């Protein structure tokens, strides 16, 4: 729609130049030598683009790299076996279909397993280069020279793919893996705040972004490792894996965000009188540690190092302050008389419960300032001032 | 490979009957009116087995259904195309080449629309119908002749692939889907007794396994759908959704159990000397709704209807049992010499928090009964004996 097109005007540069490239396929086979055979070859290159043109260079290049392989080695079976079915003279159409079906077994049944179910789009590519390569080399024979010219043009259309994704506006998957990371700082701050306000008040996509992209940028990462050198990224072997180990770190806090936004939801609840006693150490801890958070994501932004001061001075302070607070109003969360109703006693010490939460919060972020610490230094970010 | 098939012997008999369907097709192609003549696009019967064969039926049905609409759609709006162009008799290609580069971009930009993601094998298939017959039907008169006979090689190879598929060894997603529910109510039972006996020691993948499968949930739910009435499951329209209530619901309480892992691997925690107090009360409440769990998984495979006792009363009585061991030793949680060291302090708070976290979990199940419950009555579920 116009809203998605004005809010993301990258999907519309890559569809210009999908477009393009059919364009200039298209162009190049209409004006091209009026040999014979003309229409039987130009199809193919113009379906090879529509087939090998990805979103990213990375992936272009490693999904490109798997195709070749497989049409490779799928041809060479297929030749060496139309060779071998001329000693079974008077069995020729029975050694072929045999043939056929020994294979098929196989390679359903390597795609199936369980450490290869990301690289299918290879194994169908094999099966239909055998098949092909079998069933259209049988009532003719000598079938060679064709099966090494439409692979000049498989390669003219890879070939014009590649130049038109690389040279034009090019999408690398390190900067989108670089762009998430800083997303995700913005996302655990602001779900923090409103997991806050919303319990005091008289925060769903937020740890869902972070919890729910461990995939994504291991596969942003798998694509990065064959971009060449570019931008700020200069240098032989990027440390792409400090990336995500601070992103593990960071998803090791947003777990306890998600847990205090389950109090909310819970059945059992305290009493909105005694909620407001801790008002105050509430609103201040979880002002602290979205300024931490925000801080991260801005010098996480810049490519810049941590500074001399300590950043998490005021959040531990606020906690000490918090922990004090509650050691010396703790008759408000059980009782005295039982000393030696179920409900009432299960609201009143559900409040302690959201404390702890929170002060188990604060104590994770050590961690996450370590993990910056180790990418600051891995990759030579710039010194502050 | 030899594990993977004696483990799973339904992997062997789907990769021989792909197998059974190429040679099918092969032997036909082969064995040949004396005529080669007669036809000669004969692999488009062969490469369609390969592209049409999906492990359950319904998602062959959905997937060649949602082929065809955009073959189709593709090749009317390509003859309508060529049709339309031969007014500009000055400018064909020029002509042409502007209708394959808007295709193309309004192809790819639909396609990159996050709605419409579970439907990308489709949108393929109408740019390569477009392109493949608007470049081959050029300068020529017949290409609608020519367009039946492709179909029709298509269809006689889907029609051998849609029979053999459903005629030799049937895999219904509905009955997956149904195992799954049952595998998924294990799994949260044994999580749950493997947390409990885990805090109290002098169950990972269990909740994972239930939270993040609805995307299989919902996509086996799609593809069950298209699937005609078999065996147990008799009717034009089965309630397929009240088990995605259902899992639902189990989800809802799986968060309580991962929110209690949790309090596993936080950096505070509590002495076993003041653990080992309350240990009998958390056993017996583990106990118990582990066993309430199983017996929920043991009705729901057996398709059976609950009996008139009540399920509840056991776990219901042991929490209370718990609260009011709480109440009498709740000394050993809180500080009474401030009232009017910090770690120690918040050790000691944090052992509350473990029990107020299963009195939620006890307190969610609730829901669980009501939804089994409404579940029973949709699907005439069998009377206890
Ligand atoms: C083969 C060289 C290029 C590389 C191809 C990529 C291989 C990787 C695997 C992907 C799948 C196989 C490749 C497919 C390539 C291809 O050529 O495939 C192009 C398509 C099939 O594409 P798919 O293989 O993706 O399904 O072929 C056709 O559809 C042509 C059939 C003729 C259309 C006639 C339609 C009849 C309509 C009658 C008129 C009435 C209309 C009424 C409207 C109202
Ligand atoms: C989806 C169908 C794509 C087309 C599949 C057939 C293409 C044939 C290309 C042959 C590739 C080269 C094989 C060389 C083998 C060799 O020389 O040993
Ligand atoms: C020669 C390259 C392409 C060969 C044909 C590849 C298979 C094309 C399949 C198109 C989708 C047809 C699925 C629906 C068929 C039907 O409804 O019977
Ligand atoms: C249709 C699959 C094409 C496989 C080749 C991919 C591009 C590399 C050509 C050398």
């Amino acid at each position: 729609a116009w809203e998605m097109g004005v809010s993301d005007p990258r999907k519309i540069v890559f569809s210009a130049k999908i477009g393009l490239a059919l364009t200039i396929v298209a162009l190049l086979i209409f004006y091209q030598e009026p040999n014979p055979d003309l229409s039987r070859y130009s199809v193919w290159a113009i379906l090879t683009v529509v087939v090998v043109f990805e979103f990213t260079i990375g992936a272009t290049l490693s999904k490109g790299f798997n195709r070749a392989l497989g049409t490779l080695s799928a041809g060479g079976l297929a030749l060496g076996m139309a060779e071998l079915s001329t000693l079974f003279g008077d069995w020729e159409e029975i050694f072929c279909t045999l043939s056929i079906f020994c294979i098929g077994f196989l390679a359903t049944f390597m795609k199936l397993y369980p450490s290869m179910k990301a690289y299918e789009y290879g194994f169908r590519v094999f099966l239909l280069t055998y098949c092909y390569i079998l069933i259209s080399g049988f009532r003719t024979g000598q079938f060679i020279e064709v099966a090494i010219s439409r692979f000049l043009l498989i390669a003219l259309g890879a070939g014009v793919s590649l130049g038109v994704n690389m040279f034009i506006y090019p999408i690398w998957a390190g900067e989108d893996l670089h762009n998430l990371v800083v997303k995700n700082f913005m996302n655990v701050a602001t779900s923090l705040e409103g997991c806050v306000n919303g319990y005091l008040r008289c925060v769903y996509k937020g740890y869902r972004s972070a919890v729910e992209s461990t995939s994504q940028e291991e596969s942003l990462m798998s694509f990065a490792i064959w971009e060449p050198p570019h931008g700020p990224y200069k240098s032989f072997n990027y440390p792409w894996k400090n990336y995500v180990k601070l992103s593990g770190a960071l998803k090791h806090c947003a777990f306890t965000v998600m847990a205090l936004h389950g109090c909310i939801l819970s059945e059992i609840q305290a009493p909105e009188e005694r909620r407001q006693v801790f008002r105050q150490e509430l609103q201040r801890v979880g002002v602290e540690g979205a300024k931490l958070l925000r801080e991260l994501g801005e010098k996480v932004k810049k490519m810049e190092k941590l500074g001399p001061v300590d950043l998490l001075f005021e959040v531990h302070l606020a906690a000490e302050e918090l922990q004090h607070k509650i050691d010396k109003k703790s008759y408000l969360l059980v009782n005295s008389e039982c000393w030696e109703k179920t409900y009432e006693s299960a609201s009143a010490l559900s409040l302690a419960t959201f404390a702890s939460l929170l002060i188990e919060f604060v104590a994770r972020l050590q961690n996450v300032v370590d993990a910056f610490k180790e990418l600051s230094q891995k990759a030579n970010f710039k010194e502050p001032e």
